[PDB]
């Protein structure tokens, strides 16, 4: 990577949450590059237990569009639902991977939509049932996120300031 | 930067890594990765996370018989990420505890990466095993290990890249 460049400072601390979009579309190159990102994520035994479902036409968009009560959700070009595979995610105690997996998938694309100067929000209050209702979702597949993404509107600040948990708040060393 | 790729240039020279060299991982390093996790996004901003550091001798000593694979035992450093499920964002009968670990997992384990250092995500170890040694309450899970340090160089990756085509993971509009 070069020299000077910091993860950090250059680039996660460069990204806050955009839920308000300009009609710019979305270049092709940049959407399969997103969702590239996805796919190339590990999981637990790489069972990739994930799948995308891209809902860019506006047929599916209005579909989409019942699925949230939050108003800005309905706003965003592009949406990425993340479907997570209980037939194919790792075993754990009584649960599996599902949620983690698919949340490793959802970082690398919001991250890969970020550098890609996207702007995006990660979105988990909707109506998980009537989403597979809609889409015809098998059972044993659950809508975990969805990824809603598109060009920022620039006149648009984040939504609050940044704020986070000290480090002393979060970080025990050896024992709690 | 210029022509600086996330996929190309970051991801995709990420491997997991297993095998390790004796070189302390400088503090410094160790912080940077930390401050990754603590800046990461959760569901509705509650960062419903705890990093327990273990990179003593007695603590890995009394980490190891929570796993049962040969080399779990040779990682220099381990990051316990505990979810508390009294503070994560609600949904249905379950909570964003898996979710919300898992993105500061992933920003660390990208962050140890960025630094030159090889790490594997652990999730095989004996939880309530973990939960006891380390007297964690009953309202958190210790729900994935961050195994790290600076990777064996002759060693490598234990298997081949794979993964499923585009087209298998896509669909568009429909299913
Ligand atoms: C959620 C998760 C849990 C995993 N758990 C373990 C584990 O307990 N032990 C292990 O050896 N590898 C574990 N791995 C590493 C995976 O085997 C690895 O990420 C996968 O095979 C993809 O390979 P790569 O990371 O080298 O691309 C885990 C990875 C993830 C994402
Ligand atoms: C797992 C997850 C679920 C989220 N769900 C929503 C959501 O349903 N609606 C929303 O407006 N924001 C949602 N967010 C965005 C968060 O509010 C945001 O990431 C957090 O406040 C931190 O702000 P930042 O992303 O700008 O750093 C979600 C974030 C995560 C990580």
């Amino acid at each position: 990577i070069p020299q000077d460049f910091r993860l950090i400072e250059d680039f996660f601390r460069t990204r806050r949450s955009v839920r308000k979009f300009i009609d710019r579309p979305v270049e092709e190159e940049k959407l399969m590059a997103i969702l590239e990102a996805g796919r190339i994520a590990p999981s637990a035994h790489n069972y990739q237990p994930w799948h995308f479902l891209v809902v860019r036409e506006e047929e599916g968009r209005k579909r989409l569009a019942p699925c949230s009560q939050q108003p800005w959700f309905p706003g965003a070009p592009i949406y990425i639902i993340t479907l997570g595979d209980h037939q194919r995610a790792w075993k754990r105690g009584a649960g599996d991977s599902v949620d983690i997996d698919t949340s490793i998938a959802m970082t690398y694309m919001m991250l890969e939509a970020h550098s890609l100067g996207l702007g995006c929000t990660w979105v988990c209050a909707f109506d998980q049932a009537l989403c597979s209702e809609i889409f015809d979702i098998p059972s044993h597949m659950t809508p975990v996120s969805i990824l809603a993404l598109g060009y920022g509107d620039p006149t648009v600040p984040p939504r609050e300031a940044f704020n986070r948990k000290t480090i002393e708040e979060v970080v025990s060393f050896e024992k709690l």
